[PDB]
């Protein structure tokens, strides 16, 4: 088993959606976050205080919630550069078929299961 890249030093994920009908800012919805950006203490505070917010937080609205647009999208950018993998890993898939792993991983950003 080859679990998601856990959160390291050399981490960065960032998500993005879009889609609807028109071109709005308020459509945008970008999160880009790179722990090899951050001092080790901001990362780890970082993580903690995202996922202590979770049960603070209000509760999800279904894989797909309701709204305007017409058709949305999820785009998932994972970089990860390791010793034996180094690399990237984009994922694009409409909203109507976005998956557990992607509504959470544009909320919680963490590995699921």
């Amino acid at each position: 088993m080859k679990p998601l890249p856990v959160l390291n030093q050399d981490t960065v994920i960032e998500l993005a959606r879009e889609g609807g009908f028109a071109f709005i800012p308020k459509l945008a919805g970008q999160r880009r976050i790179a722990l090899a950006d951050i001092t080790p203490e901001q990362r780890q505070r970082l993580n903690q205080l995202l996922n202590q917010t979770l049960p603070y937080a209000q509760e999800e609205g279904q894989p797909d919630s309701p709204g305007s647009g017409d058709q949305r999208y999820f785009r998932v950018q994972i970089s990860y550069y390791s010793q034996t993998l180094r690399s990237e890993i984009v994922l694009l898939i409409p909203e109507t078929s976005a998956p557990q792993a992607l509504v959470d991983l544009w909320k919680t950003g963490q590995v699921d299961e």
